[PDB]
């Protein structure tokens, strides 16, 4: 439950910082 | 349930990224 | 519970800035 919040938000956010590079 | 947590750190992380730019 | 998922998974981002740059 934890990594699977954890991770989901966190990789949708790093693929917010490589749309915009 | 979850979901709601995800949006809000969502929105809120994008925000410290783009101030920490 | 709501404050520890948001403040953990929103520290590890800031991290990925740090790491990053």
């Amino acid at each position: 439950w934890l990594g699977f919040i954890a991770g989901l938000i966190a990789i949708v956010l790093v693929t917010i910082l490589l749309s915009s590079t």
